[PDB]
């Protein structure tokens, strides 16, 4: 009896995004997703530690999918037979039951059709949640995404101007509790049920030994930097399920920041540093204006460069020396400046 | 010589507040309160773990006092004879010495009067701070609460739009410290000074060993979960006098959040997930549109789920099939859908 | 062909700040700032802990330096051949190449010439970066301090209203990670190179050993407390360039804060905490109304007053009773209250 048009959505991978309108003219739609659950031994860092991850469609992050305002979401969510465990999922997006949790838990071998209306605009985190102390352990063994709900006539400033992103990119965070043995060396197992006991101790102190970006250590740099040229507005979606984060993009900015993620709100502009509190999605927008190497990451420094919390761009273009310039390359210092150079002495 | 009408304030244990008014045609009054200090061993989770507790009132948090604008809050500070230590109170809503601190410190067997004038609007820790290390181990024992001042006119949207709460909540989140033997086990203690030693070790590596509401694991939920109706805008009040919080309500949102607490401020519309920073009180204003259990939590998952951090609502009424419907049941997955899922595989 | 005028500024140690305008009608300038690299074992605690400190200009924090919208700033970083390690400087304020450090990277005995134009407003933390895990490890070594760029008008409100500052302090915080030995004694080192690999190991815990203001415990406790007067709006800048911090004024309040600390955006009224972002710098206007000893923290208590983190206003002036008076000096609880006090019992 809803009765509406229906729009199937094909999902792609982190950290691209699947073609959607951003300001749109069409009318409400059922907007129609599929995620399958995949539980699997994946590789997490860049000396080939491996874990016992669960996924939604085979990533961490989860897929971001995409809706306007007044759309309704149906999803369903697939557990195959060759799971292990019950899943379901949990939208902060959407209201009553848990966010769907407490109406989609399937064993393996079963599928539910959930229907949300989504009626709060922003980005924000989903993630399974199966009860007690199973709701933490999937989410950290990597079962959470998130779900954008543009307003329906796009983006804008809180100040009466529209805002349109030339390309978008979503940045999933995932803090990770590997086990050790005594001399320090991560552990391996058979099945996520029996990494399950080593993994809630490390949990418990409350401190991963990883923290990545789309689900390992250098997973978007190098041959998998993110791709942008000089004037390209771009949107940075941010998601933590679990855990605070600090995004900051190296030689630039967040021109305007939505670090708790919901529309409704006027953007922050010209950050340095923003905020994602764990359980939450954000995003900033930038328009880049110099080419080069721009490292984005979690700005506790330690997580970024030793725990994994680093990605890539790689911007094309020309440089602006106005903006910045070398004035002197390295040289040796005169002498002729000791005295001056103070003095602190 | 301050010629202002007095009026007794009988406080009430969280999570439940003494009763008021928002909007009021009083004129500023001479409110009166008193806070009994009382040390006491207390259950704090649900394995029966006890500690050495010290409280205002009896309960973790301390009770919430709610006043206007103008008001002059006159509290009198009781410090038992059977108590052990010296106590004092700092109020995050007071100008001068320390908050109150410097004029409130009390020996067991004494009391004290403190007055403060309410200029600022918000909600506001308070908690005890005698000195040195002694200000860290008498908060983090369960010495602190919250005061909220409200606005003569009421709460508004920051947009010239008045909001009226139905109920409220005051949720107080206490990050606690507790000793273990080689074993792992919690130790037990005959009086704070003997936990004191072992206590500040666990405390100096920053890692709690309970998140807790309303003092214990468990205690807002089953028999004492909170109670709501649909369509009823319920007021939740978090305060954290020593650590970060990030309250999500599952299966619902922040309609209008003020995670700074400060009622000056336009609160934001929408929320996921908030942020209350430590040593800070903040306020969400939620309507309830669907019946059922809704979990409130810190949402490092982790702390909700396994050290204590989760409370319930029960809320009455009719459920609405357009927000939220399970269009399928949980059913076997066909087969006939192999090839389409796809695909990651 | 750059062709306008030159300006030297001559930087002092923070706390203090070296003189500037803060409104202007002088045009565009080409602001000259010099920042010697300094190596060198420095105490951080009361009980005479050392540490290899890497620093900008001999001090933790680096020095503030202060520039105004559309300056050009031109930095001459200096290495000295007495220092062991390549260092360089990445300036959030600035736009490209990784904020200069791809511009900037000289060994011992070298110095570089940097220009950028301060096109955005606000306070921002600058650090060194030389790549890889050397990153957080020379930041956490106390090499970063803070660039401020007002707006030619000066501050304001959000609302129209020019804001002046009487005084303006900079509160640099620092988490330190100091190696300890099996007895739980902190490590002593001949060189930077030879702490590494066990400052690494307590770096990768994410727990700091220290968290200090201008670079050591009690650094601005006792004679070098922060001097102000009742009635001086005073601008505390505050900057953390590795991890989140949550400033408190004990006694006071937040007037005016821009916690995420960029000038674009309007500040919030009345905050009792704040939140630093790690990765970055805030400011807090506050005018005292009250005279005596003000503490200044990051409100998780236990860094405050267990690893480092307080520091002292003394405030000169005549009390005011009417914000806050003691109604009653400490005396014997009576008999006679007992059945009163009620009640938790
Ligand atoms: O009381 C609401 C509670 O029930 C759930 C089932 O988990 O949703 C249902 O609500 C009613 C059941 O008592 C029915 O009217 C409805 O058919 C059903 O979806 C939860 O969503 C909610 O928490
Ligand atoms: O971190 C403890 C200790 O363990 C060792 C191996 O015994 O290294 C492990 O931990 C390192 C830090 O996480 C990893 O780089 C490595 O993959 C892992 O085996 C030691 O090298 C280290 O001292
Ligand atoms: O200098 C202010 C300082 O004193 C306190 C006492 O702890 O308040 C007092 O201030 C004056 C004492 O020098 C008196 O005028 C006043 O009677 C008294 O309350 C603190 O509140 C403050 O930090
Ligand atoms: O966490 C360490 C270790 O200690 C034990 C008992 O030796 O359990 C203790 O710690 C648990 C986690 O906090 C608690 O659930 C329990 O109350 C406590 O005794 C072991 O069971 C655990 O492996
Ligand atoms: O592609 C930009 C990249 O180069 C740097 C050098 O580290 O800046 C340079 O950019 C160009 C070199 O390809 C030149 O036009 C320019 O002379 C030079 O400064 C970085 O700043 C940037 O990341
Ligand atoms: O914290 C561990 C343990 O080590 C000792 C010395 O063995 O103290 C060290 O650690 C203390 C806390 O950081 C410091 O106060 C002191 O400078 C340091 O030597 C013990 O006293 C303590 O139990
Ligand atoms: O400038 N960021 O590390
Ligand atoms: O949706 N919260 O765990
Ligand atoms: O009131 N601050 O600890
Ligand atoms: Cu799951
Ligand atoms: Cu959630
Ligand atoms: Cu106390
Ligand atoms: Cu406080
Ligand atoms: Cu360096
Ligand atoms: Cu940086």
């Amino acid at each position: 009896d809803l009765k509406l048009p229906r729009q199937r959505v094909d999902l792609v991978a982190p950290p691209f995004v699947h073609v959607h309108e951003q300001a749109t003219k069409q009318g409400p739609k059922i907007m129609e997703f599929k995620l399958v659950v995949q539980e699997k031994k994946m590789v997490i860092d860049e000396k080939g530690t491996t874990f016992q991850a669960m996924t939604f469609n085979g990533s961490m992050p989860g897929p971001l999918m995409v809706v306007h305002e007044g759309d309704y979401v149906e999803v369903t969510l697939v557990n195959p037979a060759t799971n292990t465990m019950p899943h379901n999922i949990d939208f902060h997006s959407a209201t009553g039951a848990l966010g769907g949790g407490a109406l989609t838990l399937i064993n393996p071998g079963e599928q539910v059709v959930l229907r949300w209306k989504a009626t709060r605009t922003g980005v924000f985190v989903y993630h399974c949640a199966p009860g007690g102390p199973m709701i933490p352990w999937h989410v950290v063994s990597g079962m959470n995404g998130a779900v954008m709900v543009l307003p329906r006539d796009g983006l804008n400033d809180g100040h009466g101007h529209s805002l349109r992103y030339d390309r978008i990119y979503y940045i999933g965070e995932q803090d990770l509790y590997v086990p050790r043995d005594e001399k320090g060396n991560f552990k391996s197992y058979d099945s996520p049920g029996e990494a399950y006991s080593d993994t809630e101790e490390v949990m418990r102190k409350l401190t991963p030994t990883h923290v990545v970006f789309n689900g390992k250590a250098g997973a978007l740099t190098g041959k998998n930097a993110l791709n942008a040229n000089v004037g390209e507005n771009v949107l940075i979606v941010h998601s933590q399920a679990n855990r605070d984060s600090r995004p900051h993009l190296i030689g630039g900015h967040g021109d305007y920041v939505w670090e708790t993620g919901k529309f409704s709100n006027a953007p922050e502009t010209g950050l340095e540093t923003w905020f994602i509190r764990g359980g939450s999605a954000g995003a900033a927008l930038y328009k880049f204006l110099q080419p080069g190497i721009y490292a984005y990451v979690t700005h506790n420094l330690i997580e970024a460069a030793n725990l994994g919390a680093t990605a890539h761009f790689k911007v094309e273009g020309k440089w602006n020396d106005d903006l910045m310039t070398q004035v002197k390359a390295p040289a040796d210092i005169p002498t002729g400046s000791t005295n001056e150079n103070l003095y602190f002495q």
